[PDB]
């Protein structure tokens, strides 16, 4: 059909064809009289499937034959979304499978749309996990994705008069074609007991045992034939596990409950034993499979040389003291031998600064759960702290702010004091996010070890995110380019000097229409709701947090909204505003955000001055492959988190690469793709991190805005006095004292540069061809936040190691 999608031929079409009925046959035992769509789904992931295990098993038979240095990304989250286009992206069959299908009498999207979302992320975090994970395999890295298998990902969002209601995401009631279940390579992980020392050491006994059971997921490299692994741990109680009988069986529940469901908090951290066990959990089985992979290739000096672990913030941050306390209780190792490993084998990547986002676990619970690592954490911290006071003597408050260990009503361990201290690399994810740690939150740490700390900006895949959810617009790029800027995303420059083409200008414009014109079927189709297709297409999609500012966008809405009401007769660009995202669960300001939304939405939708002027959609259930339809419909990114709190920001990009331009703070990676595009081509406002600063040192006083601001004092006074809930006028007094009094993020303050700047926005819109030529120059410079490029900078300036775009033998 399209170029990027490879080539039909016709005995590939034959065997495609051939092996999708003997799966159908022999796999799923259906005849075709009875068998449904999301069999003939499976029978396509079986056949897809097949094609991936063949250079699965060459892959890792060759990094068994080379033994290179082998990188281990630990991650509680991996938001792989689905698995089937993906995999024939990468391996090239997917203008075959569409032809095969066809000719079978199927279609491959409506079959495409069955598969559940691996959701076993939140969002940012673990989506940057599963695009690393992608580029690792692309660049030829020995890299190994390592997690948990939860049995429920995050929830499914079902609004429910307006407020949101969670939903078990039961994503394996059907199975999953892409795992391997591996019960041979099954682990033990210890829990409680106690500390013994003897005459040779620490002994830690009396344990309760979990068993850790793999499932490896194979990750293809994009058409190079590398198959990389992830593999996810799975909670298994051990056989004489409470062995009146019915009962101890029924228990053994307790210890399978690590592995049940992923805590659906996004930037927040909740102090929970079962969050701790699955930390442990995924931290002790993997070091084991690390140590054994090392052996099977008593000398540990070599183990930086073959290993790196990459902590993903930390929630990992138990490999520091298992990494000690294997090298030291088992191996025999003398501590600071086993230090340097250590130190040399680890490194760290902080994704936040949000003060409650920080993981601070009590000594309490540590002491309980894992005595020895507690034990090993203390002799960590004196020794770390003797070396601040070398270097700073005299220094007792530096001391108590770099201790690992925080005083206080409860004790605490600070992960990140640890992660730091144990790692020979630390690195944000966004340049100012990275300045921003040796400034501020790890100063003391940065002025005591300044080499460690590093930047690895951000970056999606372009596989992903723009040639499977955007082939219309991969297609017109390659037929000017080519095709190597899949794989090399700065090729993408190239298009600078077709900004002045009428012929792609005119492409440009057309594949944005084809895709806001099968969104909006989308949204009609699935949802039932009407939106006018002409309109801005003003979306903002993420996690709900009070950081990340949909508050802000919430206020603009209703700035049109009444300046509509206003002047109903004056021309308006239409809009067609979607805001979407989840809210964690025990997280009620941001339920009240949604329940705002939709209250708007109810309001606005519903007035006939407005007609089909404003629109306000709450996109119900974002998740990856929701973001896979919207992102390339969308016109206008918002991207307006307060200045220095988004550390990057993936979304952005998202959107950079699929044809929006991106209003936004600047803040995270904004920064660097305003730099990247040209300030000119993006709508920057607001204060930026040194205003925010200036204002938080004068002191930030909301009322002084409303007062000033007739506009601003009205959207308030509509709020409070239940214009937007009749039948409950003091709906949202929660959100206007709260905007009033403590609004740590300062929504007001950004309120009338943001809507001087929406004004802008909608000024830009009403001509097409110059909107459509800024697009041209952001998708033109979005090569910088490609994930390819990210990783090949960790692989370089952190790991050690070469990326390689050399294909596999087929
Ligand atoms: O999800 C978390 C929790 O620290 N942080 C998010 O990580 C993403 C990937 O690095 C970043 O892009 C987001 O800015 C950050 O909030």
């Amino acid at each position: 059909q399209i170029s990027v999608r490879g080539l039909a031929g016709v005995e590939n079409v034959t065997e495609l064809k051939k092996n999708f009925n003997r799966h159908l046959h022999f796999t799923l035992v259906k005849d075709r009289n009875v068998a449904t769509p999301r069999d003939y789904y499976f029978a396509l992931a079986h056949t897809v499937r097949d094609h991936l295990v063949g250079r699965w098993i060459r892959t890792q038979q060759h990094y068994y034959e080379k033994d290179p240095k082998r990188i281990y990304y630990l991650s509680l989250e991996f938001y792989m979304g689905r698995t089937l286009q993906n995999t024939m992206v990468n391996l090239a069959l997917e203008n075959a499978c569409d032809e095969a299908t066809y000719q079978l009498g199927l279609d491959m999207e409506e079959l495409e749309e069955i598969e559940e979302d691996a959701g076993l992320g939140n969002g940012g975090l673990g989506r940057l996990a599963a695009c690393f994970l992608d580029s690792m395999a692309t660049l030829g890295l020995a890299a190994y994705g390592y997690g948990i298998r939860y049995e429920f990902g995050i929830f499914n969002q079902k609004i429910c008069g307006g407020w949101q209601m969670e939903e078990a995401d039961d994503w394996l009631r059907y199975g999953n074609p892409w795992e391997k279940a591996r019960p041979e390579f099954t682990l033990p992980v210890h829990f409680y007991g106690r500390v013994e020392h003897t005459s040779q050491g620490a002994k830690w006994v009396d344990t309760q045992v979990v068993l850790a059971m793999p499932y490896d997921t194979p990750v293809p490299g994009y058409r190079n034939n590398v198959v990389n692994t992830m593999r996810l741990w799975s909670a298994k109680a051990p056989n004489d596990f409470n062995l009146g009988y019915i009962q101890a069986v029924l228990d053994r529940n307790l210890a399978e409950n690590i592995s049940r469901v992923l805590y659906p908090n996004d930037n927040f951290f909740e102090g929970k034993e079962l969050r701790l066990k699955q930390e442990y959990f995924v931290v002790a089985a993997t070091l084991q499979d690390i140590i054994r992979r090392f052996k099977s290739s008593t000398n540990f000096d070599a183990f930086p040389d073959k290993v790196a672990i990459q902590l993903n913030d930390t929630h990992p941050s138990l490999a520091i003291p298992e990494l000690m306390r294997v090298l030291v209780d088992l191996e025999r190792l003398d501590w600071d031998k086993a230090w340097e490993v250590t130190v040399k084998t680890c490194a760290y990547t902080n994704h936040t600064v949000l003060p409650e986002a920080l993981e601070r676990w009590p000594v309490h619970l540590l002491e309980t759960l894992l005595p020895r690592h507690l034990q090993i954490i203390y002799e960590i911290n004196q020794r770390f702290l003797n070396r601040v006071a070398a270097a700073f003597p005299g220094d007792v408050d530096r001391l108590r702010r770099m201790s690992l260990v925080e005083e206080g009503a409860v004790k605490r361990i600070n992960m990140a004091h640890l992660c730091i201290a144990g790692s020979h690399a630390v690195n944000g994810v966004a340049r100012i996010h990275s300045e921003i740690l040796k400034k501020t939150i790890f100063k003391d740490f940065y002025e005591l070890e300044p080499h460690k700390f590093q930047n690895k900006t951000n970056g999606i895949t372009p596989r992903r995110w723009l040639v499977l959810c955007n082939p219309g617009l991969a297609e017109i790029i390659a037929e000017r380019i080519g095709e190597e800027y899949i794989s090399d995303l700065d090729q993408l420059r190239k298009l600078l000097s077709y900004v002045d083409d009428e012929a792609f200008i005119r492409d440009v414009a057309k594949v944005k229409q084809e895709n806001k014109l099968k969104f909006a079927a989308y949204l009609e189709r699935e949802y039932k709701v009407h939106i006018n297709p002409n309109s801005l297409f003003d979306v903002q999609v993420k996690r709900i947090h009070e950081y990340k500012r949909q508050l802000l966008n919430c206020l603009h809405v209703i700035t049109l909204y009444n300046r509509i009401k206003k002047e109903p007769n004056k021309f308006v660009v239409p809009r067609t505003v979607m805001i979407g995202g989840k809210a964690a669960p025990g997280y009620h300001m941001a339920k009240m955000i949604i329940k705002l939304i939709t209250a708007i939405g109810d309001v606005v939708n519903h007035d006939p001055v407005v007609g089909d002027r404003l629109r306000v959609i709450f996109l119900e259930n974002y998740r990856v492959s929701l973001a896979e339809k919207v992102i390339p419909a969308a016109d206008l990114s918002e991207q307006i988190s307060t200045a220095g709190t988004e550390a990057s920001g993936t979304g952005n990009m998202k959107f950079m690469l699929n044809g929006a331009l991106t209003i936004g703070t600047m803040d995270g990676a904004n920064v660097e793709m305003a730099e990247e595009a040209g300030e000119e081509n993006f709508f920057i406002f607001g204060m930026r991190v040194e205003d925010v600063d200036r204002l938080d040192q004068r002191g930030y006083n909301a009322q002084e805005y409303y007062d000033r601001i007739p506009e601003l004092r009205q959207i308030i006074e509509q709020l409070s006095s239940g214009f937007f809930s009749p039948k409950q006028p003091d709906l949202f007094k929660d959100i206007v004292n709260m905007l009033m009094h403590h609004d740590r993020f300062k929504v007001f303050a950004d309120y009338e540069e943001y809507v001087k700047c929406q004004e802008r926005v909608s000024a830009l819109y009403k001509n097409p061809r110059e909107w459509t030529r800024m697009v041209i120059r952001n998708i033109a410079t979005s090569g910088k936040f490609s994930s390819d490029r990210t990783i090949a900078q960790y692989a370089r300036e952190i790991w050690g190691v070469e990326p390689s775009r050399q294909r596999l033998p087929a």
